[PDB]
């Protein structure tokens, strides 16, 4: 309009005022006209006011007649990349091979390549890139730039960034700001400390000049690193070289290695950003308290509050539910309370997140009545319970057992009339499991299915669930025929229900339908086979399950070597449970608890090797692992069993002296071993060194 | 038999020489010559000789008659007792109600406690033992030990303990060895830190002299806690008062701190040990490895494993296989390799499990390469492949793309004769997902399907992404309608897959699909449904979808907060993008990220308010972020735009003061701003401040 000549200055107008899907009719309405016209100054002006699918259209009409020419594919290409239209000028160029690079300028494809980059599409930028290599055309510093950009992003591509900053000296180009921040970021990505510093150096030694932009940058790569010494020189630096460290940069510092991991760090530049009079954030004090969060360090993270509560801030809404999630993540039930508090003290409000975020735990004893306080609470201030609230407390109240309760919302959430869904009848479900009550739960089941919803493979679990504690194996059976007529979900629900009812049948079925479907056993079930194996006798079945773990590449436990010495201990076979014990020992990744040792020694005893059982009661001593009275009454009345009375009494005098007190039971036991042996005047003797007892003595002999 | 009469003998050895299911038969055969016995020994010497199932038969016929009285009662819950059998005690127990308090004894019931205590089954122990308090039984210490060690073991019970600690002092019962080491264990359960600490505290005080146990104890306390200072202390009394920590005391401290998560603990205890000539473990090593492995600390953990190595410990396969596992959660590829390499030649073997570790990484660039290395390791020695070998490395070859190596790997476990499962062709149906081949894809599912297997939910997701790839709305649509005559894995990918082909209907449908089912739609799926509608121009519509967010519970991204700010700058309106830029600038726990910026940059110049948007590229820079050279452009061009060269040329003078140099194309913008406005004169001079452009000005003018 402010360059064209008037005819083409309506030319111009009647095409942008042409609809799209057909301007081509009237492009071609002029071809005579068109092919006349400067071609390339009709797609700027396009572009200039706004037209730029015109643009496009134009030069695609254009191409199929003689019209096109390489300074108005430059012309569109520059246009649409400047649009931040990638995907079209893609395309453009998929349907086109670029004229000579003579009559090539690299300048017009910077913006497109910088578009391709930024939208996470770097196999294009590279192919436009590869494109215009082949026409020859020297690309420029900015191109370098977006090119090193895209290899930077993309990852594992650092010989290829030092080629292309080989190429860039050899061709006298001589690096930026941007060059040398973008190095260094497409560094810090990856995790190229050595190479990050040493590229550094390099810049430094050719007399360049790092700005902030670059330092900046080499913070970064230390500080995703949890490099803390080299990050405190590159601060140095900083300082002796013009920019001088912020409370921004010490934040961010801060904030980067919290954010990858390393709050120790974190909390060491927290501390000196304290000493020397710098600000903290709010925002950076939060990411150092997920730092020790996530870690599982909660105390720490709460010290850190008090910290950032004491220096005046006052946390909001965020700050509050996301010390309240952490606290989730363990169980801390009465500090959560006391944070809720807090939070309506301190002056703000809880919203639905905070409410999702309490009822979003699960756990152990107090769950119900944290519950219950937490209904208090939203009842106790507004909080109008949408239809969703409902269903967050119901399977709150689902998860511990509070069928009573969990029941009562669900009522109330039927009263204010409601359409409760599927989460809400499967919150039901799940309370029912505790008690074994299959018929509730068929009866919502029931419901469920008319009112039209559709049982979840969660549903079917659940159900599974409560057919197993309620002893019902018949529904179990059901539901099995059901499903070999079909998830995981369901399948290991299968093994594990059928093994709490410990039919076998169910078991090899479920499990056979597992492996059948090229899947992954879990542990959980090959435990379970193994201990079915071992409780209905087929041991060689059982050491069949054992091989099967060892083989696919899964490696057992100890609730499987456990299984295994327990097994073998039945058998009467306690020498093997033993080498197995002794593999334990020298395992270097496992080591053997308290049962896997009274496993062995229970089982020397009943095997009448008490010789043996006492050694390994030695060792278990030794490797600092403490019995309990009933183990030692075990072994004791092992001896006993066989008559040998003077290594029971060391047992006992061993006991003694340190302080353990042998049970009533212990000594009566000896007592009686002796006494059915016809050793009276011993046992009498036995009390005379270690009235009960006596008064027993003497009612077994006259 | 040693203590029956001659005919009794005969009699209980009659008894147990007969059949079970039928024994009431012949018991009653003999009942006049039953009730006369002693009926007490009879079960006693059943006991003796292994038949306690007959001695529990006996009983139960006699008390379907007179026979029965408490010392036979008695004498067969002792048995079962120390036979350990717990479910038929407890079934016994239920079918009767137990004689006065008078004729009880509290020592026949311990062991039956005791062995409900150890099978986790809490609740019946202690409906036992309040059923020998409605008998008036007064406890003894053994049994105080059990109930103690039930509710440490059950959890947050510390009131009930200190009751029961209550009543055993005023029932004068003097706490021994296991009475203390029970409480303070129930304390370090929980955590209960300052409570062990004050239990500890009385027991001292009232004169007890605490032993290794409860030292060991205390120990595991503040082990558990990572409370350093304090464990530190209670070592120090271990060695004055007679114990004195040994290598097994720190090991296991270690080690305790170690797997609770407390890892700079440990490591300080290791430091300790080795200053102290204390040995460490092996199993200690590898716990402390494992410590800095999940926290993510790998470079700490294997300078770990060198310092293990350096004292001449030689690792075995779980601890290589542990290492490398670590190494795998990263992505660690090449370190990876060169454990290998020294595991090999150190002189152990690589086992499934190892092989099963390194092939389950995925990740970016080089896994591809990674996995060949491993083939060409796994062949050069030994290690047949099983037929689940071929699916973890089909799986691992899918897990890129690698398709030619995924089937190459396919018909090899096709030629040594396989019968190839499920896994595997969801392996392969993986590997298509790149390249958009729905065609071999649903060729697979053709082949899979016939062979007579059951496509996984698995399976279907696979296909759908396959189908989205390549563009193909056709097979995505048939799938749906396929789905509504139905999982969450498959919603999820329905509308993932919709999304990807920009096809709102069935991302509505599906959508619609999941809130049917009151599941809980997820993060992803909302900022999906917020971007159609963004792109659509339904901009109501996605602020209903935010407002559906912020409802329930969840709380919105980055992703969000940018995808809104995004359309806000799409509709001119880019002062809410603002307003949305500045509520994450006081989040508290969100920080806006270059996006953002360059968001409401790139829209205030779009709708022509350059002079804002200078402002926050001035903001931007404030809070210390960096913009690229096509952002300097973007505001540049903007104020040319409107014949602004003044400030202009400011941006570009702040680019030069700061090693950064302007793009070819920023100073070519500014003079064709310049000569659109015929200020030729002007831009002459503009160059003359700041060849080719002055060239172009030339022909411009002339």
């Amino acid at each position: 309009h402010s360059f064209l000549s008037p005819d083409a200055q309506v030319l111009v107008l009647a095409i942008s005022s042409h609809p799209l899907p057909t301007l081509a009719a009237f492009l071609a309405s002029r071809r005579d006209e068109l092919l006349r016209a400067d071609i390339t100054s009709l797609l700027k002006a396009l572009e200039l006011s706004g037209h730029w699918e015109w643009a496009l259209a134009l030069l695609r009409w254009a191409g199929k007649e003689g019209a096109a020419d390489a300074s108005a594919l430059e012309m569109v290409v520059r246009a649409l990349g400047r649009e931040g239209q990638h995907d079209a000028v893609c395309a453009l160029l998929d349907e086109t091979p670029l004229p000579p690079g003579s009559r090539l300028d690299v300048r017009a494809y910077t913006t497109v390549l910088h578009a391709l980059s930024r939208a996470g599409r770097y196999e294009r930028a590279l192919e436009l890139f590869a494109e215009l290599r082949r026409q020859g055309v020297a690309p420029t510093l900015v191109t370098y730039n977006v090119v090193l950009d895209v290899y930077g992003r993309m990852g594992r591509s650092w010989p290829r960034i030092v080629a292309l900053l080989d190429e860039m000296r050899a061709a006298g180009v001589e690096p930026d700001g941007f060059t040398a921040s973008t190095v260094i970021a497409a560094c810090s990505r990856d995790g190229l400390v050595d190479e990050a510093v040493a590229f550094f150096e390099d810049l430094k030694a050719r007399g360049h000049a790092p700005s902030v932009v670059t330092y900046n940058a080499l913070l970064q790569v230390f500080g995703k690193a949890g490099n803390y010494t080299e990050a405190l020189r590159v601060l140095g630096e900083m300082e002796q070289n013009g920019c001088q460290p912020d409370a921004v940069t010490y934040n961010e510092l801060a904030g980067t290695y919290a954010r990858a991991g390393f709050f120790e760090e974190a909390a060491r530049c927290l501390d000196t950003m304290a000493s020397k009079g710098l600000l903290p954030n709010a925002f950076t004090y939060n990411t150092v308290m997920t730092a020790y969060g996530n870690v599982g360090k909660v105390d720490e993270a709460l010290a850190l509050f008090d910290q950032m509560k004491k220096t005046g801030f006052v946390p909001n809404v965020n700050t509050y539910n996301l010390v309240l999630g952490m606290l989730g993540k363990k169980s801390r039930f009465t500090v959560m309370l006391e944070m809720l508090g807090e939070m309506s003290r301190s002056g703000c409000t809880p919203n639905r997140v905070t409410w999702n975020t309490m009822l979003a735990v699960s756990g152990k004893r107090g769950m119900e009545d944290y519950v219950t306080r937490v209904l208090e609470g939203m009842r106790s201030s507004g909080v109008e319970l949408s239809r969703d609230t409902y269903n967050t407390l119901i399977a709150a109240y689902g998860r511990c057992g509070s069928r009573t309760n969990a029941f009562k919302m669900y009522n109330e959430m039927t009263s204010a009339g409601f359409t409760p869904c599927i989460t809400t009848y499967n919150a039901l479900l799940n309370v029912l499991s505790r008690q074994g009550d299959w018929s509730t739960a068929q009866s919502i089941v029931s419901k469920m299915r008319t009112k039209g919803f559709k049982p979840n493979e969660q549903s079917y679990s659940l159900l599974l669930q409560c057919y197993a504690k309620g002893g019902n194996v018949a529904g179990i059976a059901a539901i099995e025929n059901e499903v070999y007529g079909p998830s995981w979900v369901i399948l290991r629900t299968l093994v594990i229900a059928n093994f709490k009812c410990r039919r076998l049948d169910g078991m090899e079925t479920a499990f056979q339908e597992v492996k059948a479907r090229g899947y992954n056993p879990d542990l959980v079930i090959f435990n379970s086979m193994l201990s079915i194996y071992a409780k209905n006798g087929m041991y060689s079945k059982a050491t069949e399950v054992f091989d099967s773990i060892k083989r696919s590449g899964l490696s057992p436990d100890l609730i499987t070597y456990n299984s295994l010495m327990d097994m073998y201990a039945k058998c009467s076979e306690s020498w093997e449970a033993e080498k197995i014990l002794n593999q334990l020992k020298c395992s270097q990744t496992m080591k053997p608890d308290v049962v896997s040792y009274n496993t062995v020694i229970n089982g020397f005893c009943k095997q009448g090797l008490v010789k043996e059982a006492q050694r390994v009661l030695s060792e278990m001593v030794a490797d600092g692992m403490a019995p309990c009275a009933v183990t030692y009454h075990t072994l004791v009345g092992g001896y006993s069993s066989l008559e040998m009375f003077s290594e029971a009494r060391e047992v006992i005098g061993y006991m003694v002296q340190h302080g353990l007190k042998p049970m009533e039971l212990t000594y009566r036991r000896v007592v009686e071993s002796y006494c059915r042996a016809k050793r009276f005047e011993e046992a009498r003797g036995f009390l005379s060194e270690v009235k009960a007892l006596e008064a027993y003595i003497e009612d077994a002999q006259f």
